[PDB]
């Protein structure tokens, strides 16, 4: 992940999407694309992004259905060109395994979302996060997503998943997470509104990259 | 819901979807449309279904993001003409409230998914299900989704939500739930593959209904 910085492109608008991303392409080669954009402009928006930019794309679909439906979702997502897909753990091991199977059958990647950055996450998710993380480990998951906003559960997550696993962390910028601190445990940070909304996308990104310049490489 | 029967249109081919749904319109006026089809053909498939069949559409997106992102998803979804959207409870009250807001601010409905039909659901969901349903009641949620395959959990769900709430239940047909016993608690059953993968979907819909006959009306 170039500069350890993944853009969360949640603009809901094909033209502003391709424009903010084009304006920051110099700084990032990895884009997270979620339902805000995909439901607004269609799954073809993924390809148009691979063409224009030759970036990597993480489909942030928070897959959370029964195993049979999860398989269909993954299959469809990977057909539209996504390099990876983000899957919920709370639905349990069979739902996560359904995604893993399709991923490998198609040589792509699954990220397991173990925990979330918003206040409601404390209600049910936080209490299960350790067991969801261990479930991921037992399942052979290598990629994880954890919240930058509470650094101390990132650390626990790192404990459980080992330094072998790849960890990416949202909640940076808009939600108040510190990029520097997050990267103590996370391999890459995810940043949305801080970049794509601000007056000067390019400058907001470069300001972020400077702030963590001592954390770049390799 | 006509004949208390909701078609889960999980065909991923547009042509096969528009056609099988066409063949059962006699029997059903409410279609659940989920990500298998939407990710294959686009959000426009919802409006198209609406302007061919004049049916209510439940957008089964198992919304499960932070509040900010949930809002964008609900807006995008309702703008493509969905009458309702299905939202996960596990991410907590703020995420669910986020959807309830767009819905109320757009005269639409939210369904709260409290518990699921697959074996994996026992891992984390089952243990939180009562508390998630109670959270639903407190938020003022009026529509719910619960699994037909675990009849004692349905009964339990009905206790908590009241007879005032609308309850729809999947897992009938393919996953082994019986329509009759389910409707003892649920207002409507959801049926997917046991209809849409049948040689004569029309026929299959009738066998379910004919067999449901004593539970029809009002
Ligand atoms: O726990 C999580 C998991 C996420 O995927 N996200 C996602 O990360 C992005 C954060 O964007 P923003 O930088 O504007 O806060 C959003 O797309 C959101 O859905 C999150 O905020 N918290
Ligand atoms: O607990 C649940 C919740 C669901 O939404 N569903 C959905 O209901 C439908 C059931 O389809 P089928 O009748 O072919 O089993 C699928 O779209 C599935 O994702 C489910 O099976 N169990």
């Amino acid at each position: 992940v170039m500069n350890r910085l993944i853009l969360a492109m949640d603009l809901m608008n094909r033209d502003d999407a391709l424009r903010v991303t084009g304006e920051v392409r110099e700084y990032i080669d990895t884009v997270k694309i979620g339902y805000p954009l995909v439901l607004s402009e269609g799954m073809d928006i993924i390809a148009e992004f691979r063409k224009r930019f030759g970036c990597r794309i993480i489909a942030d679909f928070k897959v959370a259905d029964i195993p049979e439906t999860n398989e269909k979702i993954c299959r469809a997502t990977f057909k539209a060109g996504a390099d990876a897909i983000i899957v919920h753990g709370f639905p349990g091991a069979d739902s996560v395994r359904a995604c893993l199977n399709v991923a490998e059958e198609m040589g792509r990647e699954v990220f397991l979302l173990t925990e979330m950055s918003h206040p409601g996450a404390e209600m049910f998710i936080q209490g299960a996060a350790d067991e969801i993380a261990r479930m991921g480990v037992d399942l052979g998951v290598k990629n994880y997503v954890g919240p930058s906003v509470r650094p101390e559960r990132l650390s626990r997550l790192r404990e459980i998943i080992g330094q072998d696993s790849f960890l990416i962390s949202p909640g940076v910028g808009a939600q108040g997470g510190d990029p520097g601190e997050t990267l103590r445990f996370a391999d890459a940070i995810i940043v949305g509104a801080s970049i794509y909304l601000a007056d000067n996308p390019a400058a907001a990104a470069a300001g972020i990259i400077e702030s963590i310049k001592d954390l770049l490489n390799p």
